[PDB]
């Protein structure tokens, strides 16, 4: 029970939160189990009771309160967006049950391992060139996918990619110019091909093993940097073929750029020849580095 009129939203067009949603019937939230709240939404540790016996863990994500209607159309047209993302590497919504009471939720698959970024960046883990190079292949797949349906993401970056249990990226979402084309950072216009950059970067980011881009560039000022003819250099575990295709991602003519279909299929021959033998480590410095 709001006290929002919330059917003044947007019928011929939000509707289809009613054939997505999942009555309260069957989810238990854990307000007190916080597993991190970005920034326009705090997110828990959840579980529901898929149909009569299975339980599965996720993770409930709800919006601060009453900034008004709009807001409200937007934290749930955007969970329908999801709905139709239906990819082994694309984050996908499990539904979205509504209480009405001051807060909805959508619902999405835990992913035990956080973000790629934060993943890469642990110590405590040992990725070989292999391991990098295949999480790479799997937002690859992701963005074909995306790119198949014409979805432009604007924001691909390591941050952006979760992983699970069985270590499958998700393609996700929770202005950043470091990762941004030339050609959006000066009109502002995003494409697939600008994805491509910026997958090219996450590439960098991965072989890196989480090191921020271009850490003594101004950023912005980035595009007078990459207009002098700079790019991101080779990290040291860089295979030459992979740093090739990085090269390739960030084309100055972005219609040159290969595509994400291109990109698996590149990237899938150049991890086949890994074997696991070759353990990436962190570069000295970079560490530390904001
Ligand atoms: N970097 C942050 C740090 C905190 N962490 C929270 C976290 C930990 C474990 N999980 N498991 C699941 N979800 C966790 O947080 C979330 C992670 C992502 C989203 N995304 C959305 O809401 N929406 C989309 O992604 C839309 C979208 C989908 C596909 C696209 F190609 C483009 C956009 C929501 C979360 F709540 C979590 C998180 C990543």
């Amino acid at each position: 029970t709001v006290h929002i009129d919330l059917s003044a939203l947007n019928p011929e067009l939000v509707q289809a939160v009613q054939h997505v949603v999942i009555g309260p019937s069957s989810l238990i939230v854990h307000f007190n189990e916080v597993i991190g709240r970005g920034h326009f939404g705090c997110v828990y540790h959840g579980t529901l009771l898929d149909n009569d016996g299975k339980k599965i863990h996720c993770a409930v994500k709800s919006l601060n309160r009453i900034t008004d209607i709009g807001e409200v159309s937007q934290f749930l047209t955007e969970g329908i967006i999801m709905k139709d993302f239906s990819h082994p590497n694309v984050l996908s919504l499990l539904g979205i049950c509504l209480r009405s009471e001051g807060s909805p939720l959508v619902v999405l698959p835990y992913m035990k391992h956080g973000d790629l970024r934060n993943f890469i960046r642990n110590e405590t883990h040992n990725p070989t060139v292999k391991d990098l190079i295949g999480f790479g292949l799997q937002v690859a797949k992701g963005m074909k996918f995306l790119a198949s349906k014409k979805f432009v993401h604007r924001d691909l970056a390591a941050r952006n990619c979760m992983l699970d249990e069985k270590f499958t990226v998700k393609v996700a979402d929770f202005l950043p110019v470091k990762w941004m084309a030339l050609e959006s950072l000066q009109t502002q216009k995003f494409t697939t091909k600008s994805d491509v950059w910026s997958f090219g970067v996450l590439l960098w980011e991965l072989m890196t093993r989480g090191a921020p881009p271009y850490p003594d560039v101004n950023t912005f000022d980035i595009t007078v940097y990459l207009l002098q003819g700079r790019r991101l250099l080779q990290p040291e575990y860089c295979p030459d073929p992979l740093y090739e295709v990085m090269l390739k991602c960030w084309h100055p003519k972005a219609e040159m750029r290969p595509s994400f279909s291109e990109l698996v299929s590149r990237i899938s021959a150049i991890f086949s020849t890994f074997i696991g033998e070759h353990y990436v480590h962190v570069n000295a410095t970079y560490v530390n580095v904001k």
